[PDB]
């Protein structure tokens, strides 16, 4: 199991455009396009991000295009934060992932946000830290997934995605 494998499990795979768990516009491996209501304004978005006129369809070989630099885009806004940071580097390359899997999902800020699990997590009181996180819009609204999430958390293990 790898953080490719993991948020390809989580996020599963569409070729044409669809609305997420929150009602915006999507593709591929999870990839957000927009907030807008608007379907051509979320196809614009797909164009630009293909470099193709796609009429709201794409590849597979672009879906993992798009999943690949969302990936790098994840760790790269864990690098730049300085909440972020340290949390990431005291963490070992399995919580890491976790870590990954939720920037990924609400993006560097909101995560960036969740002051006290953070700070359990720096400490490594894994138990608390995964009760913290479950007291979240987060958890309510996504709840298998950030089970697995929180679990990847408090073991160190990968069992959820096995």
């Amino acid at each position: 199991m790898n953080i490719f494998e993991m948020l390809r499990i989580d996020e599963g795979l569409r070729l044409k455009i669809f609305k997420d768990t929150e009602g915006y516009y999507t593709i591929g491996i999870g990839h957000l396009l927009t907030k807008s209501p608007s379907l051509n304004a979320a196809k614009s978005e797909l164009d630009k991000a293909i470099g193709r006129n796609t009429n709201g369809v794409i590849t597979k070989d672009e879906a993992e295009k798009l999943f690949n630099q969302d990936v790098d885009a994840a760790v790269r806004g864990i690098l730049r934060n300085a909440k972020l940071k340290p949390v990431y580097d005291s963490l070992d390359a399995v919580r890491r992932a976790a870590l990954i899997n939720m920037v990924f999902q609400m993006g560097e800020t909101g995560v960036a946000g969740f002051t006290n699990s953070l700070r359990m997590l720096q400490q490594k009181r894994w138990d608390e830290a995964a009760v913290n996180l479950a007291k979240s819009r987060w958890y309510n609204q996504t709840p298998n997934r950030a089970k697995r999430v929180i679990t990847t958390f408090r073991t160190g293990t990968w069992d959820a995605y096995k």
